[PDB]
């Protein structure tokens, strides 16, 4: 894996919109969005958010990446953490990360980074386990079922 990154751009969010496989996928990096995804739901994040980021392996878009949340001295929050589906267990999101952290160090002085994640979602809760990353409270939410699910509130230090 030789990866690279570089803010997101239009050409890429055909792409990166492909990348959710399921209604469930959907949900967890993006739990506002509606089934089917589009790059018009993309480009809306984009916009309210701060942060896009692509990463980048042999001339293909892998993953994408921004902040929920940021607040300058303070903390940032990741979002829409997404991997493409052939490139999955590669080390790509474990990449990403450690790119929105440096940035959310440097662009705003965070020294907390702030990761929710879905009770479903056991890939991401070992990833960001794996990272470094604590549990610090379980909210209760509503899935498109109207079924209750757990989102479980992470955080790390930044240094
Ligand atoms: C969750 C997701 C982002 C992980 O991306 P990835 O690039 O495949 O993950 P990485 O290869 O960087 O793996 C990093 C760590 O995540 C965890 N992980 C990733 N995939 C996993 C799987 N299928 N099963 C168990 N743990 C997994 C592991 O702890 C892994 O560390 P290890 O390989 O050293 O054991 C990817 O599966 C994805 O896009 N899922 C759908 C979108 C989503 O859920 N994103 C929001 C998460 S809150
Ligand atoms: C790093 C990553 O991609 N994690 C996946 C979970 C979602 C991350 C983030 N949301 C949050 O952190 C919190 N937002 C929410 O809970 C919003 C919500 C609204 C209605 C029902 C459920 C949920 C987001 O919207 O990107």
């Amino acid at each position: 894996m030789q990866l690279s990154h570089r803010p997101a751009e239009t050409g890429d969010l055909e792409t990166v919109a492909g990348f959710p496989q399921d209604r469930d996928e959907l949900f967890y990096c993006y739990p506002k969005a509606i089934w089917p995804f589009s790059v018009a739901q993309l480009a809306a994040a984009i916009a309210e958010r701060r942060g896009s980021t692509v990463a980048v392996h042999d001339g293909q878009v892998l993953g994408f990446a921004n902040f929920y949340q940021w607040q300058h001295g303070d903390f940032c929050a990741l979002g829409n953490m997404m991997v493409a589906p052939a490139a999955r267990g590669l080390g790509v999101a474990r990449y990403l990360i450690g790119v929105m952290e440096n940035l959310a160090r440097e662009q705003y002085k965070a020294r907390l980074m702030k990761i929710s994640c879905f009770n479903a979602n056991a890939a991401g809760l070992l990833l960001y386990t794996q990272l470094g990353y604590q549990p610090r409270a379980i909210a209760e939410r509503h899935d498109p079922d109207g079924r209750r699910v757990a989102l479980i509130q992470m955080d790390k230090p930044l240094e």
